[PDB]
């Protein structure tokens, strides 16, 4: 068509995924922005942050699954820096996973109301 001049040329799934990963990071930073607020000391907000944390964690794990599935070694695509960027992407997403996971548990243990196991 009349758009035969795409300078982007986003072939590699790594680039598409990285775009989404960068977006996830912005959401994580935003979540931390909530956990950084004094108004977030509100008991109710803790559960709300906990919910947002689980959602993002699910999203990152989803990307991690996608990234693992987009490892076409049977195809002549993984060339040196390709595998390097793929591994480094694991490093970033993993820390974000741990960042949320650690925070989530920390917040989840702010609900020390039930000291037993009721049905």
């Amino acid at each position: 068509g009349p758009m035969a001049m795409l300078a982007r040329r986003q072939r590699d799934p790594l680039q598409a995924l990285r775009r989404r990963n960068q977006e996830l990071k912005q959401q994580v930073d935003s979540l931390l922005s909530e956990s950084q607020l004094k108004e977030a000391l509100e008991p109710n907000k803790r559960q709300h942050i906990y919910q947002r944390c689980i959602q993002l964690k699910q999203a990152i794990d989803e990307n991690k699954n996608a990234l693992q599935k987009l490892s076409k070694a049977d195809e002549s695509a993984p060339v040196a820096n390709y595998n390097q960027r793929k591994e480094e992407e694991h490093t970033l997403l993993d820390k974000l996973t741990q960042q949320l996971q650690g925070l989530a548990v920390t917040i989840s243990r702010e609900n020390i109301t039930e000291v037993g196991a009721p049905t």
